[PDB]
């Protein structure tokens, strides 16, 4: 209620596991989502993409919050996700609907922003990178993101099943999930001798030994924006895995790895679709990326590619007066995406990875999506 040059846009929504209340939606089509320190988003009055204000994220150098795959690793994230359910995706049904969703952390499957398996897309989004971001910033700026089967198990005799949502809710009564990875469910004790309660009532565990349970959960991104090692990138990943393994890296450096030169392990492949020094790619201006993606089709249960899928890329800046447009991505076959039910959604801003502190800052603007 006070207009200043920079506002920060501070709600943040867990889009797996809670709708997103009216007043936590931004700009009508985007949720929030990572560390909610004022200055990490921003809605920008003075840098304009499209006469429209911008939107200014930033993380400082002590703004990690997450844990990342390695021990001691750290990552951080403030981004804004294109995909997330409200209260009125649920309005009408029954009120288990609602509840069970948040237990399997599927809330945002009934909601809207994300694209089918196998489909054809168009996306488009602008940044502005200013002189002031650090060469060795390790960040990924725009990501689509999978949508892993969440009752898709692994029982403790090595069997792969994909429980319903009530056999689902059923487990995890008796199993903690740390990530991935089922657990003894052990009655937490207080230093008491007596079962502790969460803040707000809820009783509270920890887990003992893996119980056998594996869930699907994480994997890396299908397709990422990024810079690292001194090096815009384009990655795309694909997992035809019908449970993905989470103990299978499989994640090419840009700086080690060619162009279109997939790295590969038996399930896995990840390319690197183009890549460019950092001091070349222009700062203080707004770049626009025009991205066509023909997701992978996958197999299913047969963990078989059905068909490759394609990437094309154009980058449109302006330099010294006039319009450039680059093709960055030629129409390129490749693998992208996850063998999954479900497809694939977009987030914006910053995803600091690689265990890194440096700090990031930049602006995005203009994302829309056309089903073509
Ligand atoms: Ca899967």
């Amino acid at each position: 209620k006070n207009t200043q040059t920079l506002m920060p846009l501070t709600e943040r929504v867990n889009v797996q596991a809670d709708s997103a209340r009216i007043n936590q939606i931004i700009d009508g089509c985007w949720v929030a989502v990572g560390t909610n320190k004022p200055h990490a988003i921003q809605r920008d009055f003075t840098n304009l993409f499209d006469g429209k204000p911008s939107y200014r994220f930033e993380l400082k150098t002590e703004d990690n919050t997450l844990e990342g795959y390695a021990k001691g690793e750290t990552k951080g994230r403030a981004e804004f996700s294109y995909c997330y359910a409200t209260s009125d995706d649920f309005k009408g049904l029954p009120a288990d609907v609602y509840q069970k969703a948040q237990i399997t952390k599927t809330v945002y499957h009934h909601g809207k922003g994300a694209c089918p398996q196998g489909s054809s897309r168009d996306y488009e989004f602008s940044v502005y990178i200013p002189s002031s971001l650090d060469s060795n910033v390790s960040t990924i700026f725009a990501q689509w993101h999978g949508m892993p089967d969440r009752t898709l198990v692994q029982t403790p005799q090595g069997e792969v099943k994909k429980l319903t949502v009530d056999e689902f809710v059923e487990l995890e009564k008796t199993t903690f999930f740390k990530k991935n990875a089922g657990h003894e469910k052990v009655v937490r004790l207080d230093k008491q001798g007596n079962p502790m309660k969460d803040k707000n009532g809820k009783p509270v565990y920890k887990a003992g030994k893996l119980n056998g349970w594996l869930v699907e959960q994480g994997g890396y991104p299908p397709l990422a924006f990024g810079f690292s090692g001194g090096l815009f990138y384009i990655k795309a990943n694909s997992d035809r895995k019908w449970l993905t393994d989470k103990d299978d890296r499989c994640n090419a450096n840009p700086g080690k790895t060619p162009v279109m030169k997939p790295l590969t392990s038996e399930y896995k492949a990840s390319t690197i679709a183009y890549k460019l020094p950092f001091a070349d790619f222009p700062k203080d201006c707004w770049i626009t990326f025009r991205v066509h993606i023909d997701w992978t089709v996958y197999g299913k249960e047969a963990e078989t590619i059905v068909k490759p899928g394609m990437l094309d890329v154009r980058m449109d800046y302006q330099e010294q007066g006039k319009k450039v447009s680059k093709h960055i991505v030629n129409n390129e076959k490749i693998l992208i995406g996850r063998n999954d039910e479900d497809g694939y959604y977009f987030k914006f801003g910053i995803y600091r990875v690689g265990d890194s502190t440096v700090p990031v800052c930049y602006n995005l603007a203009g994302y829309s999506e056309r089903l073509e």
